[PDB]
């Protein structure tokens, strides 16, 4: 059997420092990782592990690759992210007993596991003090075949409902904050519940629907690299015609090689920033599938 697990190398600006922990019951050295739990995502379990092993918040960045290792069960795959300390403190927990704070070649050294050493290489192979464009195709919505009136207006149907309840985590995990939707109702009602926690206003983006992509691209590219501009990590919904066709040309700008990709309702694409420069895109499967 496949454990499926998700961890982070854990940073600070003490100027970067990164935290290994040392867990008694082995006696060794790691970076924070551990299982998910039923309904759980990675990011929201990589950064439950976070606070659960090291004390501290954070906020999740850049995707570092997967790890395989063979258990008494079978194997454990473990994603991690580039996590940027936002708060909290060490005390001893049930897995933990000390955390040492260390520059990554020191880090390197103490490291337990060689796949533990390559997950930090890749980690300062790029930037981390990134910022997030987090890019959600909208929920299920149903038909347009079975809708009856203008299908702008199509809602979200119960999955997609839940789909979007389930992308509060998922977003405030990257520390989303703020929020643009293509001009549908699937796509506003997909970053409603978001909107609700965050309590900030939803900007409608006529450029950005599938209607408008199809007929100026150009515009729709101008838009999204101004919104990426912007101060904060903003949300933008859209739809399934638009994204591929935004990700692949800036991921082809960039010179960015996705580890993952696809394009299902409620899946996210996490776009990692460093100075306007596109250093990560880092594809999410929507929350309820695997
Ligand atoms: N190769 C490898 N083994 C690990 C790693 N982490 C834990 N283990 C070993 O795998 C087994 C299960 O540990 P772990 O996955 O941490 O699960 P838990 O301790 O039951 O929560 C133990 O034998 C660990 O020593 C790792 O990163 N790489
Ligand atoms: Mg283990």
């Amino acid at each position: 059997h496949t454990v499926r697990a998700a961890g982070a190398v854990l940073w600070r600006d003490a100027t970067v420092e990164v935290a290994v922990i040392h867990r008694p019951r082995y006696d060794d050295w790691s970076l924070p990782k551990g299982k998910l739990d039923q309904g759980e995502t990675e990011p929201v379990a990589a950064a439950r592990e976070i606070h659960e092993e090291t004390g501290h918040t954070a906020v999740l960045g850049r995707r570092l690759g997967r790890v395989t290792y063979p258990i008494p069960q079978g194997t454990k795959r473990v994603w991690y992210w580039a996590a940027k300390s936002t708060g909290g403190d060490f005390s001893p927990n049930d897995e933990v007993d000390k955390l040492v704070w260390l520059p990554v070649d020191a880090a390197m050294d103490q490291l337990q596991y060689p796949d533990d050493r390559k997950v930090l290489r890749r980690f300062v192979k790029r930037p981390v003090d990134t910022k997030t464009v987090l890019v959600v195709r909208h929920g299920t919505a149903g038909r347009r075949s079975r809708y009856k009136g203008d299908d702008r207006k199509r809602p979200l149907d119960k999955r997609g409902r839940a789909q979007a309840e389930a992308l509060v985590a998922q977003l405030m995990a990257f520390g989303a904050t703020t929020l643009y939707a293509a001009d549908r109702v699937r796509c506003h009602q997909t970053i409603e519940p978001l909107a609700q926690e965050l309590d900030q206003l939803i900007h409608n983006e006529p450029l950005l629907t599938e209607e408008a992509y199809a007929a100026d691209h150009k515009a729709a590219r101008k838009r999204l690299l101004e919104i990426a501009g912007r101060p904060g990590n903003p949300v933008i919904c859209t739809q399934g015609k638009v994204i591929p066709g935004l990700i692949e040309w800036w991921c082809e700008r960039a010179k960015v090689r996705p580890e993952t990709t696809g394009n299902r309702k409620g899946s996210t694409w996490v776009l990692s920033l460093s100075d306007g420069e596109l250093v990560g895109a880092d594809y999410l499967s929507p929350p309820d599938e695997k």
